[PDB]
């Protein structure tokens, strides 16, 4: 494919926008992959693998309950407490979620919009595909900031997360 490359990792595969390149940056425990846009590193895709005692992704609860448990993925947060400050995520809204079964395996698909507190109202769409297989939790997160999301990056970001498949 001209628009995407096929990436096969340790027990998973996905499509990645073909103009993106690998990054050594690792934000999350168990992160095994990062690819990003050369021009805007906020357009990126990450894969995380961790041990779990769960047998299926649905044992984490609903997609929102799952997100609650893995919201470290969204980055540092701010909770708007009483005051007398950083670029932390201040809002996080699930726009869409679903629980597709594909080739016999159950996935969660979650679309999250995050924004920082004040500042430039820098928003990100963070798209999560997650599943459990062979005693491990597999998470793929693709994202773009507002500037790229509305200037051509959307199709590729959505495809990256949607294409995530675990053997």
């Amino acid at each position: 494919n001209t628009d995407f490359i096929s990436y096969v990792g340790d027990g998973f595969k996905l499509l990645i926008p073909s103009k993106w390149n690998p990054s050594k940056e690792r934000e999350f425990p168990g992160q095994v992959l990062r690819y990003e846009d050369n021009f805007d590193a906020n357009s990126n895709v990450s894969v995380i693998i961790q041990p779990t005692s769960k047998k299926a992704i649905t044992e984490y609860g609903s997609p929102e309950e799952f997100l609650s448990q893995v919201d470290y993925l969204l980055g540092k947060q701010a909770y708007g407490g009483k005051t007398d400050e950083t670029d932390a995520v201040a809002t996080a809204n699930v726009l869409e979620s679903s629980t597709p079964v594909v080739d016999g395996k159950q996935y969660y698909s979650i679309t999250v919009l995050t924004r920082t507190a004040d500042g430039d109202e820098g928003g990100k769409h963070q798209l999560i595909t997650a599943t459990v297989s062979d005693g491990k939790l597999y998470i793929c997160k693709a994202q773009a900031g507002d500037k790229r999301w509305f200037k051509g990056a959307r199709k590729g970001v959505e495809k990256a997360a949607a294409s995530f498949s675990v053997a």
